[PDB]
C-alpha cells in the first residue's frame, strides 16, 4: 500500500488494520432498518424548512435509500487508505495515515468531532495523494479516531473520561510515530477543543489550526453585513440548535440507550446535523455511510462523554479561558456556515493568531464540504509556521 | 352498553359519543416482537451509574425490556374500560375523556388535567377511590378527565397550523361547556396541566376556580427554612441537569418524535427516566410499562410535545410570573416535596389569589398517581371551600 511505510524514527510500531464488517452485522442492520416504524404525520414533521427538526418525508426517503445502501464499496474505499491501531492506556486507537518518504516531512494530525469520524477527511486525503507521490509528499497526515468513536475502543467503564484525557491519548499516537520533535494539529467541532488542549498542554504539538472556535463575543471587543449574519447564525445555534448538547451533557445514558435500539432512531438524531450544519449540501450517501459506521461500531453511546464538561456551565468557556489561551502559532479558517461563525477579532482574543483565511463557501464540515479549500489552508498554515 | 356513573348531566348541550378502548390483537403481537428485537446499548461508564446521574442505567432498561416481554395489556385495558369514557368532536379534533357523572342536578363539575409523559391513567386510582366512596346517587361531583389534544385517544393537534397552550385550554373548556357546565366548574392540574388550568381560570368564564400541584417558576422578583433550602436545591437540579428533554422537545420536536417512534424501547428509555426521577413514592415498573405501552399504541409521543416550544426563544416572562396570567379567581395549591420544582407558599402567592394551601410530607411530581388519597382529600377540601353554588 502506497504512503504506508512507518516513519523511520517511530518509537512504537503500529499494528496494521483493515475494516471487515461481518455479513451478519450487515444483515442485522438491514433487519432493524426494515423493522423500524415511522412517526405519524405531525405539524412539526411537515415543515420543509426543518424549523422543528427533520421532516417525516426526509426520514422516510432516507430509510428507503438505506435499504439499498451497499456497505461493501464504501468499506473497500475506506480500506484503500493505510490504517493502523495503537494500544494506548488500555484503549485501541484507530487512525488513517499517509506517510511521506521525505525524512523531515511535517507531521500533521487532523481531529474530527461529533457526529463525525475519520470519514470526514478521506476526500482531503484523496486530494493529497492525487497531488503528491509518496516521494513528493511534504507531510505525514494522521487522522485518528477519537476514543469512543468507530474503530477506537473506550472510553473506560470505571472512570470519567474528558477532553484532556482525549488529548493525552491522541498526543501519544504522534509520539509513538516519532513526532516528539513536533507536529501540527488541525481541529473542528470537538476536535477544535482537542486541538486547543494539545497546543496549550503538550510540548510535541507546535502549532494548531482551527475551523471552529466556539465562543460568545468577548467583552473586550465595537459591524459589517458578514459580521451580522455570523451573529444571527450563532444565536440560532445557541437558541434552537443546542438541544443535543444539553441532552448529551446531562443524560448521555438515556439518549445513548434510546438511540441504540434502532438504526433509524440514530439516523434521525444524526441526519438533522448533517442537514443543518453544512454549507455545501452533503449527499444522502455520505450521511448513510457515517450513520452506518457509527451503528456497526456502537459509537453513539461511547461518543458523547465530551458534552458533560459544560454542565454545570463553567464560568468561562474553554476558548475564552486564559488557562487555554494558545501561545504557540495559531491559525483560523472562517467558513460562513459554521455553526458559530466567529470573526477574526473574536478569535484573536483566544490565542496567538498568525494565520487567518476566510472563505465564501462551506460550513461546519469544512474538510468534507470543501476539501480543496481545507487542503490549501492546511498547506499554507503549515508552511507559514513550521520551524523545523 | 349501560355503565354506572355514565348518565350525561341534564344540562348537556352536546351528547358525547360513548368510547371504549380496544387495542387490536395485531398491535399487541407487534409490540412484543418489537420489544424482543430492540437492540440494547453496550456497557458504558454512564450506563453503569446506579444513582442515575446520567440518566437511566443499562441494568434498569434490560430488566424493563425483559419484564415488558410478559406484560399483559388486556387486564389493564379491562380496568380502563370499567370507567365511563366518551369522545367529543371539537374544532375538528376528537377529544377523549374519562368521566364519573353524578345524579345530583347541582353536583360540582371538576376537570383533572394531566401533563407529559402522563395521561388520563394518572387519575385512575383517584377515580377508583371516588367510586368506592360514592354511588352515582351520592356523588357530590362530576369528574371529567380528558386526554389533551395529541395524547392517547385524543387526536391531533392539527397538521396544518400551530397549536399552543391557549388553543389547548379553549378546546378543553368546550368539553365542559358541551356537558352543560357553563355555570361553573373547578379545574385541577399538574405539569403541563397546571399551565392549562391556569389559562382556563384566567381566560374562560366557565372555569370558576383552580387548584394546582405544580407552579413552575423561579424565585419571584416580588420577594430560608429547612424545606425551602431543599426545594431550592431540587429546583436547581431540575433546571441544570433535568431540562434536556425540554430543550429538545421545544426546539427539535420532529427529530425526537421521529427518533422515538422507531422502537418501543427507544420510547421507554426516554419516558422511563422521568417516572424514576420525578417520583417521590417509587412508581412500580408495571405502571411505567402501562403508560409507555399506551403512548406506543396511540402514537402519542410525537403528537404530545407541541407545548414545549412555547419556551423558545425564552419568553419575556414565564407564564406563572406574568401578570397576564395571574389568577384572580379562587386559587389553591398543594405542595409535594418531590415535585420537580417545589415552590414555597410565598412564591406561589405572587401568581394568584391563593385561598387554599396544603403541604404534604410524602409524594412528588405525579401526585394523584403516588398519593391518591392525599390528592383526593385536597381536591374535595378545596372544592367544598370555594364553590359558591
Amino acid at each position: 500500500l502506497a504512503y504506508s511505510n512507518i516513519p523511520l524514527g517511530a518509537t512504537v510500531i503500529p499494528s496494521p488494520f483493515q475494516v471487515h464488517i461481518s455479513d451478519e452485522q450487515i444483515e442485522e442492520l438491514q433487519l432493524l432498518v426494515k423493522l423500524s416504524k415511522l412517526a405519524p404525520p405531525t405539524y412539526e414533521g411537515l415543515q420543509q424548512d426543518r424549523r422543528y427538526g427533520i421532516t417525516n418525508e426526509w426520514l422516510a426517503n432516507a430509510k428507503e435509500a438505506w435499504k439499498s445502501f451497499d456497505w461493501r464499496p464504501a468499506e473497500s474505499r475506506i480500506n484503500s487508505f493505510p490504517q493502523f491501531t495503537y494500544d494506548i492506556e488500555g484503549l485501541t486507537i484507530h487512525f488513517v495515515a499517509l506517510f511521506s518518504e521525505k525524512k523531515d516531512a511535517i507531521p500533521i494530525v487532523l481531529l474530527h468531532g461529533w457526529p463525525g469520524s475519520f470519514l470526514e477527511f478521506l476526500p482531503v486525503l484523496t486530494s493529497i495523494r492525487d497531488k503528491y507521490s509518496p516521494e513528493t509528499l511534504p507531510y505525514h497526515i494522521v487522522v485518528p479516531s477519537l476514543p469512543g468513536y468507530t474503530f477506537s475502543s473506550g472510553p473506560p467503564l470505571d472512570v470519567n473520561f474528558n477532553g484532556e484525557d482525549t488529548a493525552r491519548v491522541i498526543n501519544k499516537v504522534m509520539l509513538n510515530l516519532g513526532f516528539e520533535d513536533g507536529y501540527v494539529a488541525q481541529g473542528g467541532d470537538i476536535g477544535s477543543k482537542i486541538g486547543r488542549i494539545l497546543a496549550v498542554d503538550h510540548d510535541a504539538c507546535k502549532a494548531v489550526h482551527l475551523n471552529a472556535c466556539y465562543m460568545g463575543k468577548p467583552s473586550s471587543i465595537d459591524i459589517t453585513e458578514e459580521d451580522k449574519r455570523a451573529l444571527a447564525r450563532a444565536q440560532w445555534f445557541a437558541t434552537f440548535g443546542s438541544g443535543y448538547i444539553v441532552e448529551h451533557g446531562t443524560r448521555p445514558s438515556t439518549i445513548g440507550n434510546a438511540l441504540s435500539t434502532s438504526p433509524v432512531a440514530l439516523l434521525s438524531w444524526i441526519g438533522e446535523k448533517f442537514l443543518d450544519w453544512a454549507g455545501e449540501t452533503i449527499p444522502l450517501e455520505t450521511i448513510l455511510e457515517s450513520v452506518t459506521l457509527y451503528w456497526f461500531t456502537e459509537t453513539f453511546p461511547r461518543s458523547i462523554y465530551h458534552y458533560r464538561e459544560n454542565f454545570p456551565p463553567p464560568k468561562l468557556r474553554h476558548t475564552e479561558d486564559p488557562r487555554w489561551y494558545i501561545r504557540k502559532p495559531f491559525g483560523f479558517s472562517y467558513y460562513p456556515m459554521e455553526v458559530v461563525p466567529t470573526p477574526r477579532a473574536w478569535v484573536e482574543t483566544t490565542g496567538n493568531l498568525v494565520f487567518w483565511q476566510a472563505h465564501e463557501k462551506g460550513g461546519h464540515f469544512a474538510a468534507l464540504e470543501r476539501p480543496q479549500d481545507y487542503l490549501d489552508d492546511l498547506t499554507a498554515f503549515c508552511e507559514q509556521v513550521w520551524a523545523g
